[PDB]
């Protein structure tokens, strides 16, 4: 069958900030496990998949995806500075997705190394239940041994190469300090297992395997966070954690099955468990193109099985695709295979229609796993003919990697989720694709809509004639049409040519020139000729009709509204709320957690420029926040007037 069984598999990722030594921890984890999107490796008779995590946490869709791709996680905090904001954001969404973790405190060998400290942070900052399963002997230059509390054994480190590690027994000076530590460890665990509670409050005997059995159950349930220690560059405690990943971190079966809807039914719950008996289900988390093997599509299989030389269903594209050969990228080597069993990760060579976020599924099946309008845009203008060719190419590729943006080539215009999003796409084109170009200022995408109703006609004399009713749709509902023609006063053939005529006229906008949205239209009447009426001549009617309505239905400009979630000490609230209110925002709801207050607001994206610099300035590096597009709202009179005058 397979090589490693499900129970023998570990899907992990490493969340940390380099200042905590992210490179050096992974670099070394690759070595020890090796005998890049996802690197297939192994430790102690266990398949270990190390999945890459986004270079920046502000990418919510990336970060969210990699999270459903990985079952487990390991964290790296600096022993000196303890937990930090960057990882704080990501620790919480991990919890929302139910990702079991074990904390690894690194750089114990450096000035200001404090273990007890970093442990506290998880408590005071994160409200997390965590206790060390190990204790350090020494700190800074002194870091020498490590006490494993579960086995109650000590390991001495004689070299920076991680070789010749002589096991010993705990020196008495640390025996008592260790005694308590394990006792405090069992308590923190005992909370959720009351069968354990008896053993402990009855002064019963706690064995090793028995205790280890206890911890894993609390950790896979995300109710506990074992804490470890070491130093990556110097090869200390590294082999210990890897062991720990095996004993504690989850397998594919030890977590909660992934969920998605159906191709037929957009809302239905579909559980995909890990089963070889069941039908194939899988998700593609990254794509890249190699100079030799061609297009490379990384993915993960949640259910069933798969083989090369066969067909599958891309249910996101509604298309059939044939699988070429299959590659696993090991530490130093690439390995070709046939079957990918449930719960594992490989890369598919040669695929046509499958991009990032696309859902590969069995044939007889339906289910889709994963599931976008730009609020911001830029203008980029290459220097000379030479490059302008390349850009137009690169653009073509990128939607495959990140279909969160779009291109309008009318000089180019790109738009997407946020000021950071774009700042990548450009900085990709500039470096990866080597394009000389000049980028303009970031700009929000406004819109237009109707606050009133009316019935209008427009008529084109070639001849076409139409009567349409115009009512504003509710915000967010989009555009809707109705064909009210009865006796065929408007011949059927020409009907769709109206609806087409309507939009193209709406796109350009009637007021400041922005797209017109949230408007309902009904075609109730018209007339024609047989040598004149066209599919062409009408469109101009729909055009003339929309323009008649524009003098009537009282158009206005919309701006995108963001939902900002802030976190800081309750001291400064005097400021922030003064800061929001000057941004044309308002405060809806609030709540504390731990010692900090969680503010929840609504702000115009056009007033959100230069924020972080205004947070870190008022709260002194203390503040934090996120942001989302939420809804569209109407611009105030005096502001709208400037948008009208500015665009001539």
């Amino acid at each position: 069958a397979r090589e490693f069984s499900l129970e023998k598999t570990r899907n992990i990722g490493i969340m940390a900030h380099i200042d905590a030594g992210k490179t050096t921890t992974t670099e070394r984890i690759l070595y020890y496990t090796g005998r890049s999107a996802a690197t297939t490796a192994a430790w102690e008779g266990h398949r270990v998949n190390i999945i890459d995590t986004p270079g920046h946490v502000d990418l919510t869709v990336e970060v969210e995806r990699s999270l459903r791709v990985l079952d487990g996680a390991v964290t790296v905090l600096d022993a000196q500075s303890g937990v930090e904001p960057q990882t704080e954001t990501v620790w919480r969404q991990a919890t929302t997705y139910g990702v079991p973790r074990i904390v690894f405190v690194n750089k114990m060998d450096k000035l200001g190394a404090n273990f007890e400290y970093s442990v506290s942070t998880l408590h005071d900052r994160l409200q997390a239940n965590a206790a060390p399963i190990q204790l350090p002997i020494g700190a800074e230059d002194e870091f020498e041994a490590i006490i494993d509390l579960v086995e109650m054994k000590c390991f001495k480190y004689t070299n920076d190469l991680g070789t010749e590690i002589e096991e010993i027994e705990i020196p008495e000076d640390h025996l008592d300090r260790a005694e308590e530590a394990r006792a405090s460890l069992i308590e923190a665990v005992a909370e959720t297992s009351d069968e354990l509670m008896e053993k402990y409050l009855g002064d019963e005997e706690i064995s090793v395997s028995e205790l280890k059995e206890a911890i894993r159950q609390a950790t896979t349930n995300v109710e506990f966070y074992p804490v470890l220690c070491g130093t990556a560059f110097k090869n200390k405690g590294v082999q210990l954690m890897l062991d720990a990943v095996i004993d504690y971190l989850p397998s594919p079966l030890d977590v909660k099955p992934i969920i998605g809807h159906r191709a037929s039914n957009p809302e239905e719950e579909v559980i995909a468990k890990a089963d070889d008996s069941a039908e194939f289900a899988a998700l593609a988390f990254k794509v890249m193109t190699d100079p030799y093997v061609g297009k490379l599509t990384f993915f993960r299989v949640y259910s069933g099985t798969m083989t090369s030389g066969s067909y599958v269903k891309n249910s996101t594209k509604g298309k059939r695709e044939r699988v070429g050969r299959l590659l696993q990228m090991h530490a130093n080597s690439r390995q070709e295979i046939d079957t990918v069993y449930s719960g594992d990760i490989a890369a598919a060579v040669g695929l046509k229609d499958t991009g990032t976020g696309d859902t590969l599924c069995g044939e007889k099946n339906d289910i889709i796993l994963e599931s976008p309008e730009p609020v911001i845009h830029l203008s980029v203008e290459p220097k000379s003919k030479a490059d302008q060719d390349k850009m137009t190419q690169a653009l073509v590729k990128l939607q495959e990697e990140d279909p969160t943006f779009h291109a309008h080539t009318d000089q180019v215009i790109i738009g997407g989720m946020g000021e950071l999003h774009l700042d990548i796409l450009v900085d990709r084109m500039k470096k990866e694709f080597n394009v000389e170009c000049n980028v303009g200022a970031p700009m929000v995408s406004y819109r237009e809509t109707f606050k009133s109703s009316a019935q209008v006609q427009g008529k084109f004399s070639q001849y076409g004639d139409v009567h349409i009713e115009f009512t504003p749709n509710e915000t967010g509902a989009g555009f809707e049409f109705e064909n009210a023609i009865v006796g065929g006063v408007v011949p059927r053939e020409y009907i769709p040519s109206v609806e087409a005529g309507l939009k193209d006229a709406m796109e350009n906008g009637v007021l400041a020139g922005y797209p017109l949205i949230d408007v309902k239209a009904k075609l109730y009447d018209g007339s024609y000729h047989d040598v004149d009426s066209s599919e062409m001549a009408f469109k101009i009617a729909a055009s003339l009709a929309l323009k008649e309505a524009a003098k009537k239905c009282d158009p206005v400009i919309l701006e995108p509204m963001m939902k900002v979630t802030i976190e800081m000490p309750e001291e400064y609230m005097g400021d922030i709320m003064g800061d929001v209110t000057s941004r044309r925002g308002r405060v809806d709801g609030m709540e504390p957690r731990g010692n900090a207050q969680v503010v929840n607001a609504y702000v115009p994206l056009s007033e959100m420029f230069g924020y972080a610099t205004s947070l870190r300035s008022n709260t002194q590096g203390r503040g934090t926040y996120t942001m989302y597009f939420d809804h569209y709202a109407e611009v105030p009179k005096s502001i709208a007037e400037d948008i009208i005058k500015k665009n001539k």
